[PDB]
């Protein structure tokens, strides 16, 4: 049986990654500085007598100097109480500002702030061009619309015309801060990713700025990437030992994007065996996406697939010998994970990734069999398989795993896949349709989303398209009022669903394959996170 040879590029990285030797001189030193520069920041935070405009505009820094995750308490207080307080500035900078902070945050502050700043239509008053701050603060309160904020269905396109307008002539780095917003906004963007191009081209360039959150954010992120880059060698170690990329040559060799999205789904030390857990799973459910896609046969593949159902060292035996190599992969991942979770008594919650998994498989090798036959689904029908194969469910779920403070409950409420988590499911699958959409259709995958969109509306590639941005638009906004307060979760697990999203439009900006072509895309943001320190 002859396959089809592969065609997907061998790792850019190297060995670069494989070992890293932390020193230890170094990062305690940074350790017991930063401990200083933190309770500095605790008491800017906490000082009496601020006005209302100075003490968002700290808050928002420290949140984007990527150093927030100090002070949740602190700030959740002073938003609070700002949100119960219901002011009224009227700069059109500090009220969008105050908008997007309590927003983001989950308290739903009414969006008539925004009306004495807008005619009898509800169209922003025009001489409010020329506040270039104004402007750009509503541009970022513009993308954490709910359904229920139609009284700023203007803010996007008004805010964007008149930045567009004002950019070449602006003072440095305001200009390269408003050319950059522009491209990525602020609230769907990576955090690593933007507090880094923060504190780098933005923070440190600015005559006004804090010379003691300057240091703090540079120690701060530096010290974090010295752990990201232990784990990150960890990984490559755990992946060379497996040796796919010598067995199943025909499988993407991506360890490093990988973990590069569960660097994106959470960054903080206390989720470092989260987020080497997660990585695996998105490794290894790669493994069996290109097997799928580039390698089986129909047989071998419904061999694998009920294999997977039936989940037994029983069953190595019915698969051709390439299958055996990822099953028992995968089988032992899964008891390492048991392990893992053992001391803590958690190991019971690993079920609920292998459902998902399981869910992945089913539907992956439906996409096959429709790819084999030749048919193309309604939109309903596409959906209700291809949703699965973003393998975004199982993704959430996963990332759960390690997170020391998830119940039994946590994962009731993620496995009736609640509105929040479907939105996310969504944005990944439209956003990867539209950009996917030319390149597989030339290898001939005739039951493609945007396909299966122009044949059942009976509209152009186009129109297809502009439905599948309509799709995305909308879960955002279902996103936006999934964190709104009472939460149905803690806001804790709701923020990794938000960051898969997040890693969708950081992956397909602008519209190519970015986990499949990591050089245009992933690539400046690897080399920012993980290679290059933050000068000091
Ligand atoms: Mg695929
Ligand atoms: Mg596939
Ligand atoms: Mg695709």
């Amino acid at each position: 049986i002859v396959r089809p040879v592969a065609d997907f590029s061998p790792s850019l990285w190297g060995d670069q990654f494989l070992s890293f030797s932390i020193k230890n001189q170094v990062a305690e030193k940074y350790a017991k500085e930063i401990e200083a520069l933190k309770e500095q920041t605790r008491n800017m935070l906490l000082a009496t007598g601020m006005k209302l405009a100075d003490t968002l505009n700290l808050i928002d820094t420290i949140e984007r100097l990527g150093i927030s995750y100090h002070f949740e308490k602190e700030i959740d207080d002073i938003l609070d109480q700002i949100y119960n307080q219901n002011s009224n500035c009227n700069d059109l900078c500090t009220s969008a500002l105050q908008f997007r902070l309590l927003r983001q945050h989950g308290f739903n502050i009414s969006p008539e702030i925004f009306s004495k700043f807008q005619d009898e239509n509800g169209k922003f008053k025009e001489s409010l061009a020329s506040d270039v701050l104004g402007l750009l603060n509503l541009y970022e309160a513009s993308h954490v619309r709910t359904h229920a904020d139609d009284i700023l269905e203007d803010a996007l396109a008004f805010s964007t015309i008149h930045l567009e307008s004002a950019a070449p002539h602006l003072k440095s780095p305001l200009r390269e801060q408003v050319t950059h917003a522009l491209e990525q906004c602020l609230h769907k963007g990576v955090p690593r990713v933007e507090t880094r191009f923060f504190i780098s081209s933005i923070y440190d360039k600015e005559q006004s700025k804090n010379n003691v959150l300057l240091r703090f954010a540079k120690l701060d992120f530096n010290l974090l990437q010295m752990l990201h880059k232990q784990e990150l060698a960890q990984v490559s170690r755990w992946w060379k030992d497996l040796d796919f990329v010598t067995t199943l040559p025909y499988a993407r060799d991506r360890v490093v994007e990988c973990y590069f999205e569960a660097l994106g789904v959470y960054f903080e030390p206390q989720y470092s065996q989260a987020r080497v857990m997660l990585v695996k799973t998105i490794s290894m459910i790669s493994i069996v996406d290109d097997t799928f896609d580039a390698y089986g046969t129909v047989k071998e593949l419904e061999a694998y697939t009920d294999a997977i159902q039936r989940w037994d060292i029983n069953e190595i035996d019915r698969l051709p010998d390439y299958m055996k190599i990822s099953y028992k992969a995968i089988l032992d991942l899964y008891k390492d994970y048991e392990k893992e979770l053992s001391s803590a008594g958690r190991s019971h919650i690993v079920c609920h990734a292998i459902e998902r998994m399981k869910e992945v498989v089913r539907n992956y090798n439906v996409e096959s069999t429709w790819f084999i036959e030749g048919y193309t689904p309604p939109v309903s029908e596409y959906l209700s398989n291809a949703l699965a194969t973003t393998t975004y469910y199982y993704l959430a779920t996963t990332s759960y795993l390690g997170m020391k403070s998830a119940t039994e409950q946590d994962f009731e409420w993620l496995s009736k896949n609640p509105k929040i988590l479907e939105a996310s499911v969504i944005i990944c699958r439209v956003i990867d349709d539209t950009a996917t959409y030319e390149v597989e259709k030339s290898r001939g995958q005739i039951a493609t989303g945007i396909e299966c969109c122009m044949r059942d509306y009976g509209i152009s590639t186009k129109e297809a398209m502009a439905k599948f941005q309509n799709m995305a638009e909308t879960a955002w906004k279902d996103i936006n009022e999934g964190l709104l307060r009472p939460t149905p979760v803690s806001t804790e697990f709701l923020t990794p669903i938000l960051n898969l999203a997040r890693i969708v439009e950081v992956t397909y900006i602008h519209n190519l394959d970015g986990y499949t072509h990591p050089e245009k895309v992933l690539k400046p943001h690897i080399i920012n996170l993980l290679v290059d320190s933050i000068k000091i």
